[PDB]
């Protein structure tokens, strides 16, 4: 598809294999790897017991214990994908430690090489991204029954009840809805080319439809975080050492580069299918010099390369608003505003979210609402009519 | 061969094909101002007659080229307002007459309100006589700063040295059909003209020297071409009056906007914009200063499959040595490069400039480590 877009032109009349993008899952990768080569063990010993290993004081003890493994025996993206995600979870709590203040600002060779060196081969940075802790840590718990949160478990948490389990798969669950309406992307780009009008305004209404599905299931949120375990535990897990006073200069990835390195904490602004549809859309998230902007641009090298790439692409494709904007059709102009609508209750109800779990405990985080403010104020003036 | 649609000239590549000299009749107070900006500036007459002009409606620029020169003639005009005489009193606020025309015509060509690389070299040149070839003595550029300001000698150089790199570019289709037809001997062989042409493009590079003088670039021209984010002159941007509330920030032109020397490092798969340093995140935000076709062909090129990745998985001599080839062809670009820097910038500085050599020895450096052997 890449070669002949380079003669062709950017026109995206199919969803290429190459984006790695599942027709289930989306964005998330499909049936993740839960176990790796038995010659791994002592990783998995460890990232399977970081919450009694970290509570115990005897994490950081395991991880300078460990011998150095070579990467070489991770043969498949799968494998080299679960590998990540057991890498970085050991990275986040040796870091962090207890996560009360004593942090260890160098990451010894033994984990920090086999790390570096999977990255470099994944293509994305040494720390965990949301590719790693919400799109491929998880399983199903009957494979021969659907995917829903009562099926499904993660395969990596940080400490005991810190309701890591309740915020990646709901995360998952509500990205694998959204993704339901990739299919459609196709159908958007060649009705605009074969100027198909009917064919292009059902197609804005079953992409509305999908992401008025997913806010759906965001409630189940609820159900299973709570503000307390949420805001005073993983969170701290979570955090990365980019403009972080605790790790002001960086990680010293010990072996693999000379300097501390600095990279950003897990964001759900790395979350391919959101910007995919701002991108879509016509929502220009990524345009002027503004921080908000600026973060999502850069959250894209935190993406899988094929999903970066997919983003970009969508990007060089004609836009769908300029065509509906151009058109004096009001019913086309209604399910464009269909889908933007959609986007606007999602990240409204977003910010509640945030208020409860993150605004409220944090007086018992501006800056959090400000940028959260910024993305969905951009959605509501893309709308057409108020 | 590569699609029209990324808008790359057969000839001058990436470079606006056989620009626009003049504007229509409508825009007669823009092209006198930008025509004069030597002579406006020096006088001290060139604020006033910025603040004098009628806000003129961008509709009357019917075509690309005719829009590419007026964001070549707007934004001459900004930077001379901006800056002045250039001995450090500095406007902070454009104009609404011409921050509006200039905002607008900037959203619509997709590109920031500030000069860039696009505008000031690959837009804003001329051939002396349309009978002779592309050479140094058979070119012109349209807009100057100030007399003596050697802008002739430094955006003709980079346009010789852009347009002799686009060369290299014809092959990229033959590089990645020979790796999915799994052609070894054709893949070898357009490797080997990816290298020739980067050769070609280092001797092209020498005539710096005869066109630009230290003194003259590093005091003159290089204040007239500073932008305004993370500039202590202007610490919070610039206001672009009556289209934005509150200031702007922009970074001012660069060659890492330059839409071929990415091309490559894309293509020989140098992963310039890799690992979250501040030359990478300089590159990357580069892009986003491009015309949209050019950042669109750069998106594609990633897209592609690895070159590097192909002849590092082939056991194969020959080719990984056709692709070291490539490689150090762009390590003696930029090695040359960084010694006409010490010249033109570091040592006028000293009579400091040590933050750019670090971002071109890091980008420089990137390049060394990826020879295979
Ligand atoms: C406990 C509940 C949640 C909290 C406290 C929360 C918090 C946040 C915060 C603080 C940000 C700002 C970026 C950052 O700091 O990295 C963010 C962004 C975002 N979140 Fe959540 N989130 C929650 C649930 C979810 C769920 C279930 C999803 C669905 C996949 C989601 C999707 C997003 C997206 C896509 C963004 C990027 C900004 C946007 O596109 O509007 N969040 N979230
Ligand atoms: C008077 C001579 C020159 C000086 C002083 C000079 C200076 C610089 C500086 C300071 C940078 C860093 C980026 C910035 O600050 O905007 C840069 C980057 C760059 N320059 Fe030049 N330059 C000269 C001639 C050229 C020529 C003739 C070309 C050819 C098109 C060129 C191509 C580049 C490229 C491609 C970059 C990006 C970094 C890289 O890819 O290695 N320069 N230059
Ligand atoms: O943006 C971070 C986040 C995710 C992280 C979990 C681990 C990797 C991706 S999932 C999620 C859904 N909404 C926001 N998302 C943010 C980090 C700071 C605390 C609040 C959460
Ligand atoms: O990076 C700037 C620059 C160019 C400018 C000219 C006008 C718009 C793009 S051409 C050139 C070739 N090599 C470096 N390039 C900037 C120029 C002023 C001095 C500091 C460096």
């Amino acid at each position: 598809a890449a070669l002949e877009v380079l003669f062709q032109g950017p026109h995206m009349w199919t969803i290429s294999k190459e984006y790695h993008i599942d027709e289930e899952v989306g964005f998330a990768l499909p049936n993740p790897q839960e176990n790796l080569p038995d010659f791994y063990n002592d990783w998995m010993f460890i990232a399977k017991h970081l919450p009694d290993l970290i509570e115990s004081g005897q994490l950081r003890e395991r991880v300078e214990k460990l011998n150095m493994l070579s990467i070489d025996h991770l043969t498949d993206h799968k494998s080299q994908r679960l590998a990540r995600l057991v890498l970085g979870c050991i990275t986040m709590a040796y870091v962090w430690g207890k996560g009360h203040g004593d942090v260890r600002k160098v990451l010894p060779r033994n984990i920090a090489v086999p790390y570096c060196q999977l990255s470099k081969k994944l293509e994305l940075p040494p720390i965990l991204v949301y590719a790693d802790c919400v799109l491929a840590n998880w399983k199903k718990k009957d494979p021969n029954k659907p995917l829903t949160y009562e099926n499904m478990d993660v395969l990596f948490s940080f400490r005991d009840g810190d309701c890591s389990k309740g915020f990646f798969l709901v995360s998952l669950l509500v990205e694998i809805a959204a993704a339901s309406a990739i299919k459609v992307i196709p159908t958007v780009f060649k009705a605009m080319q074969m100027q198909e009008r009917d064919t292009l305004l059902k197609a804005l209404l079953e992409i509305a439809s999908c992401l008025e599905k997913a806010l759906q299931v965001f409630h189940q949120i609820h159900d299973h975080v709570n503000p307390k375990a949420f805001f005073s535990v993983l969170r701290i897990y979570l955090s990365g050492w980019k403009g972080n006073p605790q790790l002001s200069d960086g990680l010293v990835y010990e072996g693999f580069w000379e300097d501390p390195k600095e990279f950003a904490g897990g964001s759900a602004g790395q979350s391919s299918v959101f910007q995919c549809f701002d991108v879509l859309l016509g929502i220009q998230q990524t345009a002027g010099g503004g921080h908000a902007a600026q973060f999502l641009q850069d959250m894209r090298r935190y993406m899988p390369p094929a999903h970066r790439n997919f983003l970009c692409s969508l990007e060089s494709n004609p836009s769908v608003r300029e065509f509906v904007l151009s058109k004096g059709d009001a019913g086309l102009r209604e399910a464009y505003d269909a889908c933007v609508k959609a986007l606007v209750s999602l990240r409204s109800y977003h910010l509640q979210i945030v208020t409860k779990y993150i605004l409220i405990p944090a007086s018992q985080g501006t800056d959090l609402m400000n940028f959260l403010k910024t993305v969905r104020s951009t959605t509501e003036k893309s709308l057409l009519k108020e």
